[PDB]
């Protein structure tokens, strides 16, 4: 048997573990560079493992919004029956995301990224300032 | 509205403290998953993807509710790709019908075990693949 099966099998196997340690080697870096921001070793492993199960399911969920946008919407609208008091505060919101949709594309994102060190040191303030917002939001 | 709905509301306000605590100890989990396995500027940005991950893991909760047909559905568009795989899907089903605690059985070991043999894996491989190899050889 072995020459035929043993040269189809070898290079299909030497091709994947290539990959797969590409894969690894790409990850290693990845997860590294993630807490670089910042029993083991099979946690490292498994924290991979996980990762590309994220990116599995990141890929699928990827392709799952592309091809819809290329349904949302109406599953949204039974929630939308759920929804509706907030949702007819979304209504004036998707009047803004469509329209100013350009300029607060670029206006808005630079405006607010300093905003987000702005947010973050704001975030502690603005906790007592939204328990005033729901007490106005229960008085009237 | 009645004041034992005021004492449910109450457990609520624990459930909004709760609800802004649970973040911080996603990072926690996390930290030793890292070492077991300014600081804004690092803090902030993997608070933000913890964000993304939850509301990515909601969405996977929200399509096994849509399933639990879903499964189904793209499983059959999938077809569409399979050669293999549908040979495949009941090879798998070989250790599927050594199902119910059995599987579990299985998972359990292979983590249990499945460090060492890990790094036992590279020293078996040579010999093993050599037993298998011999047994075409024979």
């Amino acid at each position: 048997m072995s020459p035929s099966s043993l040269l189809g099998l070898l290079a299909g196997l030497q091709v994947v573990y290539f990959l797969w340690t590409k894969i690894l080697t790409i990850a290693q870096n990845l997860d590294w560079w993630w807490t670089s921001l910042s029993n083991g070793f099979r946690w490292m492993y498994l924290r991979r493992f996980i990762i590309y199960l994220l990116v599995l399911l990141l890929c699928l969920i990827f392709l799952l919004v592309l091809l819809d946008w290329k349904a949302l919407g109406n599953y949204l609208w039974e929630w939308a029956l759920a929804r509706f008091s907030w949702l007819n505060l979304l209504v004036p919101l998707l009047q803004w995301l469509g329209g100013i949709s350009l300029i607060a594309w670029f206006l808005l994102i630079w405006m607010i990224w300093f905003w987000g060190p702005a947010l973050l040191s704001i975030l502690p303030p603005f906790i007592p300032i939204f328990v005033l917002f729901f007490l106005i939001w229960v008085y009237i």
